[PDB]
């Protein structure tokens, strides 16, 4: 029931970021959910390089 900040998602459609605070997110990989923001963006952390950014929520899936 405690908060879950470490959601296991999958990249559905890739995304290239506008700037640095954006994450690049390529189809198939791995990205760790920490907030889910009003706005319908994501904050996360890519297994692949380890990055913490911004990106789209429609573009990835639970895991």
């Amino acid at each position: 029931g405690r908060r879950v900040v470490c959601e296991r998602h999958r990249v559905v459609v890739s995304y290239p970021p506008q700037s640095e605070a954006e994450l690049e997110l390529k189809e198939g990989d791995i990205v760790f959910v920490h907030k889910k923001r009003e706005d319908g963006w994501f904050k996360g952390t890519l297994q692949r390089n380890g990055k913490t950014g911004l990106f789209p929520g429609s573009f990835v899936e639970n895991i």
